[PDB]
Parts: structure tokens; sequence; C-alpha cells
């Protein structure tokens, strides 16, 4: 079943031209779409109705949309209306041309401390907005921290997001991201998936000694076994880690491949 070259919706009655392929996720596939009138460029998440043949699965996406729809923040992927024909459900989104922070981590391994400061700040600032509006992401990873042409972090993929474990699980994930960014490998990463779940449950990780004491301290508190002892979102920004060392306000695109100078 072919995805139409042009995508029109009943509501806004605008025409979206399906352009270059961008990636995929599970059953969903993403293409760069262009508004044929305004020429504005968007990322079109295309989901086939055949994957949502079961009404239960058709709820998971309508929840995701209802949460993403309500959102407006310079650090969360912009929502720009959704729609459907008989075959596909189309979600029009903000275009992040520099892929995700995962691609960066893969290409870069362990990034520099100022880079982690910049990347974390912007991510935490987005997570704050979410938490303030009573939204928990629940599925935060480097692949969900997208990047645009100005290297701005934009949180996406609200597939497991909920509205009110609680807010403290998102602090946990952020502790993992900070770990991975500074260390260069995920803290509970193993070949075997079952082993990872054991590592998480037993709280088995170890920050190498090569990492900054102040940085390792923050990580540890973020990854604390007692969810009530993990820091709050507001408490993260003000941590010594962000305020003591050098923190750039901008990052070059070169950061996708090599450390900045
Ligand atoms: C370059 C492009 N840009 C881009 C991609 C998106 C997506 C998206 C949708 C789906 Cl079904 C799958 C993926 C792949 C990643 C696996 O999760 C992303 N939604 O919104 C966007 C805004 N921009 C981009 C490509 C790969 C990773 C990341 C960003």
């Amino acid at each position: 079943k072919e995805i139409p070259d042009v995508l029109v919706d009943p509501r806004t009655m605008k025409r979206y031209m399906r352009g270059r392929f961008l990636g995929k996720g599970g059953f969903a596939k993403c293409y760069e779409i262009t508004d044929m009138d305004t020429k504005e460029v968007f990322a079109g998440k295309v989901v086939p109705k055949s994957m949502l043949l079961k009404p239960h699965q058709k709820e998971k996406m309508s929840t995701e949309i209802a949460i993403h729809k309500s959102l407006d923040n310079p650090h969360v992927v912009g929502f720009h209306g959704f729609f459907e024909d008989d075959d596909f459900v189309y979600v029009v989104l903000e275009i992040c041309r520099r892929r995700s922070l995962l691609e960066l981590h893969k290409r870069r391994k362990a990034v520099t401390e100022p880079e982690a400061r910049y990347f974390m700040r912007q991510t935490i600032q987005g997570v704050q907005y979410l938490h303030n509006n009573r939204v928990i992401h629940r599925d935060l990873k480097l692949g969900n921290l997208f990047l645009n042409d100005d290297m701005d972090v934009k949180i996406g993929d609200f597939g497991l997001a909920t509205k009110i474990h609680s807010f403290e699980v998102d602090i946990w994930s952020l502790g993992c991201i900070l770990y991975t960014l500074l260390v260069g490998k995920p803290p509970f990463e193993t070949s075997c998936l079952k082993e990872t779940y054991i590592r998480i449950k037993k709280n088995e990780y170890s920050v190498p000694r090569h990492i900054n004491p102040v940085a390792s301290a923050l990580i540890r508190r973020m990854l604390h076994a007692d969810p009530t002892l993990r820091p709050s979102v507001a408490e993260l920004l003000t941590d010594e880690f962000f305020t003591s060392g050098y923190a750039p306000m901008r990052l070059p695109t070169s950061c996708l491949t090599v450390p900045p100078r």
C-alpha cells in the first residue's frame, strides 16, 4: 500500500507533498513533508491503520497526540495538527534536520563537559515544562532528544508519555543520558537484555574515576535507588555541575562529528 505523493486533510484542507525519507520507528515511518502553498517544511510521521486494527493500539496513539497536541515549548518538538485517510494516520511535526543525540553519541562517544552542560540544560529545560504541565515522558533517551540546524535540543516521541512511579523516572533517564554523554557508554548497557533489567533493579552501575567528582555526584543522585532522593527538575538546573564550569550558549554543527575548539 503506497503512501500518497500528496497528503491532504479534511480539516485545514492544505496540501502536503511527501518528500525525502527520514527514518522509521516500529510500524511508523517518517518523511519530510512540504506545505504546497506556503512551502513550509515539516516532519510527517506516517502510521498505517493496519497497525492500529486493534482498538487498544488505536488508543495509544490518540493519547500520544492529545498530549503532544497541547504542548508548546522551544525544547519540545512542535506539534502542527494531525489527520487521517482510510489507510494512514499523518502527524505533522517540527523538522529536526540534525537527527537525534544518539547519532551524535555514536559518532562522538564521550563528548566534552561543556557540551554535556549545554545538551543537558536544554533537555532539562524541556523536561521542566513537561513536569510543570503535569506531563511525564517516561521514555527519555538520546534518540528522543532531536536536533535542528541550530543544534537546539527538541524533545520528541511521546509514545509512552502520560498526564497526571511518577515524575522521578524522567530524572532517572536524564541521569542515564548525562552518564552516557560524559562517559561514552550507557551505564546499564549489556548485550543481554535480561542482564540490563537485573543491573537496573539491583542498581548496578559504576562511574569511572576519570569523570569529574562534581559531575559524578550529580549523576549518582539522579540514579539514586530511592526515587524520593533523586533531585527535582528545578534542582537540576541550579546544581554545581551547571554553574561551576564553562557552559556554552551555542554549539556548532561540527559537534556532530568532532569536539569543539
Ligand atoms: C533527520 C530526521 N529528523 C526528524 C525526524 C523526526 C521524527 C521521526 C519519526 C519516526 Cl517514525 C522515526 C524517526 C527516527 C528516529 C527513531 O525514533 C524520527 N519525528 O519528528 C522528527 C523531526 N525531525 C531524523 C532522523 C533520524 C533520527 C532523528 C531525526
